[PDB]
């Protein structure tokens, strides 16, 4: 059948798919490439920018509610403030690292025959004012991303408020309400799971195309953002974690020694939640409180911001970089910290790192529909898959940390 | 509020009275403009929960039929229906090919003829099934992508109802609850918009009649024909070859669906129906943990009726507008709209609100006075032909309980 | 840096405070400097109301319809819905005569962009019938349609009570989840608005500041004029129908307004149906209303009672008008006035239900609140909305317990 290592197929179809793209580009026919294997990829692409709005939504909704205080306990404000100082250090290591490696930079992509030219902006008024939405099921359904954030947000918020009421009328009313909302969420990612299944014909095509078009200079730029990535992935785990666990007077090399397969498994499965029954058992294994690590790390398996935070960072500037539009430091944090905010609750969630970016595509106002844009955008996607592999694999240490310097703060240790 | 089908039926064939001697020598005009409001009105109440249903009724619908929820019992009689929907397709094409309704009613009403635009290429045609945006979808009518996102959903939902996790498995079974319930609501709602249907219905021929001229009537009663015939055809050529099949006589199988049968042609409701088909299904001695599963089903997911229904009310609507329809297309269009249907068996007037979303998913803009018209006219004669349409659904359900009880 | 201090206080203080800023700067000042500085913080407030009102109006009537829905209703139920019905009938025709009584919005012809509003005319009535029936409810509450949202929203929750009628508990769980979660999403909205009114304060004040500072001194006689109509309006409520009401009753209204006194004052001071519902519910004890018809009737005239809206909606109607240049006739004005009341049924309170349902009607009208014009005249009911909806709140609770009395009283079981 087609039940085989889910990762394994995606690897095989990139690998095998550039292969192809390649030595089809060389003497091979970029062109019909691009009508017959591409459509394949198109098909990928859709299927994910499809579920963008009611994963960022639904997702938001339930994320805001697990946040929101004082719903949140007083073990959870120290690992909610926990996460709020590592994503700040996530954040810097993300532009800095796309800022070290230059990736998009030497491909210059102009695929109509004309180059993307980036419209903005209107004036700051107008676009505080416009995060309002001025009616909120419109905005959900024509894919208005700021209003829907902003939206999502104050709702989980307000959900949380009915729940803390004296009128069980009322309480269980929102307690509906969030649980089905929370439902949706749950079955968007399941539906996930099911695009996932195709993403190893669908991304063939993709890179296939690019591969085929864009010549073989692709491969060492692409590269380069996955570099960018796993350097910044790794400078995170040693100078904050392991500065905060010595800070913290705990060992960070044995820490190590216990996460080593909680880590192992997240880089393989991609998931916080598969990779969760593992998190938990070594999480006990260095002795955390069952009080803690219960309730800590079902958390940053859905509220770590960390992960995306570096992802966003280098894919933005890949994205914006190879369209060619110079991109500053104050636009990068600007675009990244609101990327960020509105991650919270998808940390895995599949492919949370290219869904992000869509949504904050769909929030700068380049359209999918455009060719450069897309062109570009289905670069990322590509290699999505290795991305999220280190994506996870951070995540999960970083619970690992801040729910060990949390459970000592407690003083629940060994 | 006096039994509401006798009203339809009054009404209808009231109607066609009145319209019809207001044609002759009447004021065709007149009608126009103060008699068919009032059968606007009804076409409007109906395009109105075509969405919802649809949406609602197939996540309801995938959820039931999807692996690994579905049972054991519950497999077989799936699979019964999967093939005996695959026949009531066939015989649906095949006796609208047979008589033909619609040509020679040439319907071009604003002074020119409807003219309907193909088609986008096959690749751009088959990208757009999936929603950019399902919300949006949903908003603005898009109906192939609304379809594709509530059956992923449905599917969705049965696997987190097999999950570990008694939060996530709630929260599953909370969303279904709700969306389950819009679905019921929707119903409802059309339940008392039938109770409008016979003033609607009364004003829709009216028009027709006082502006169609006296072919109309031949050429609905082609239709209906078309229906009755494949109706009964169906029951003969293969609910009867697949009792025989299966040892139980044929003869007095129908014996004891007598008025469970008539019941159902009567109530037009394969649920107001429910308590004489399993009063029956004991008559007949299927076991009580079969039927009383495998009944309530039927009246929701038996395809076959709707099958022909939209078999032959394509063709005439087609047909009328001008538009030659080759049998490729034919079928091409029926199997998305009665695989689109599932949940909807009964369900007061489902024939009809079908045939709505599949106009709209193929061109064909309601709005559109060539368009509207011919629907107005399978609109007016839908409360006939979905008593046919309940009454074979309710006599295949016990057909495939037996089938499936004997197998146990 | 903790501004919890009462939230009504600040929006009193917010507008004193800010028409005085405004007017001193209005005078030698710079109209035009608090248009570009000051106002963007009126707009943002205006932005954070007229976003809710799609959801408010919709999942508030889908449970508003469902409370009033036959056979669902009880008939100490039905008895109390008869009530409220005959009270809102006379509290609209006081409105309008209010409204036409102190003639609010003439005399300030506003003419902003440098050109005068002109609403546009009405479809035929057939297209207009016609089109209160959503060719697509999602499509309908997804781009704002107002007419056809009301009529699905009523037409589900009534929808939703007939399944509470059936034998098929699946069916009866799944109607009772439904509203369960359409209710709550209700119950959210209000509780954003709760939070929007925390900023209200700062934006009342930046609203009304660039209103006196533009639209001269003369605003503020016109809008007294208002707050004048409604509160007279309100207590020839009280003296003209509750205590023709309990009189007609053998009920004595002086010595009923004894046990009332705080109830209403508490109403008043809250803006809060719910907030107020326990005082409420202490004093039909006191007056002795029985138990098992109290803890039924005061739950809904806080959610139901439609005659507080109806006077508030006649007098904002012909003043938002009237400003407009457009005069306005008996027959538009209830034409206009019956609608927004028998849509607003389940929205009774709900922190500003009044300024909430004139957004949905001047939508419904076809007056489109990006208009300059508009704009500024819906502004201006905005601010002082605070004022008007504690008098609304308090006529309400009034109208709740005089309810409750007259049919408790027709009981004794
Ligand atoms: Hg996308
Ligand atoms: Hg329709
Ligand atoms: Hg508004």
């Amino acid at each position: 059948y087609i039940e085989y290592p889910v990762l394994q197929k995606i690897l095989i179809g990139l690998i095998l798919g550039a292969i192809v793209g390649l030595i089809l580009g060389h003497y091979g026919y970029a062109h019909a490439v691009h009508t017959y294997v591409k459509p394949f990829g198109d098909l990928f692409v859709r299927l994910l920018c499809m579920l963008v709005m009611p994963i960022v939504f639904a997702s938001l909704v339930v994320g805001a509610a697990s946040i929101s205080p004082a719903r949140l306990g007083r073990v959870g404000v120290k690992i909610v403030v926990y996460y709020l100082l590592t994503s700040a250090f996530a954040v810097t290591l993300g532009i800095i690292m796309a800022r070290l490696f230059n990736p998009g930079a030497g491909i210059h992509l102009a695929v109509g025959g004309q180059q993307f030219q980036p419209h903005q902006a209107p004036p700051l008024v107008h676009i505080l004012l416009d995060i309002v939405p001025t009616n909120p099921f419109g905005a959900l359904a024509n894919g208005q991303v700021l209003p829907t954030i902003f939206f999502a947000i104050i709702l989980g918020i307000a959900i949380t408020y009915l729940m803390n009421s004296e009128n069980e009328k009322v309480r269980k009313s929102a307690e509906t309400l969030l649980d089905a909302i929370n439902g949706l969420a749950e079955a968007m990612y399941k539906i996930v799971n099911g695009v996932m299944q195709y993403a190893p014909i669908g991304v063939f095509a993709l890179i296939a195309y690019v591969m085929a078009e864009q010549g073989v200079h692709v491969v060492g730029e692409l590269a380069k953002v996955t570099a960018a990535v796993y350097v910044g992935l790794t400078l995170q785990i040693l100078l904050v974690y392991f500065v905060l666990l010595k800070i913290y007077g705990i060992d960070p090399i044995s820490f190590i020694k216990h996460a080593k397969d909680a880590m192992l498994t997240a880089f393989v499965t991609r998931s916080s939640s598969g990779t969760l029954p593992v998190t938990m058992r070594v999480a006990k294994e260095m002795g955390i409180s069952e009080g803690i690590y219960s309730f800590t790390l079902p958390l940053g398996a859905t509220i770590n911001m960390d992960g995306t935070a570096l992802y966003q960072g280098v894919a933005t500037f890949f994205i914006a970089n190879a369209l060619g539009s110079h991109l500053t430091v104050g636009q990068q944090l600007t675009i990244v910290l609101t990327a960020v905010l509105a991650s919270i609750g998808t940390a895995g969630v599949p492919g949370a790192g290219a869904i992000m970016l869509c949504m904050v595509l769909h929030s700068v106002g380049l359209p999918l529909t455009d060719p450069n844009v897309a062109a570009a955008y289905a670069m990322i996607l590509g290699i999505d898959a290795i991305l999220d592999m280190g994506r996870t694999m951070v995540n999960v240490t970083g619970d690992l940390t801040g729910t060990a310097i949390v459970a000592k703060t407690e003083g629940t240790l060994v």
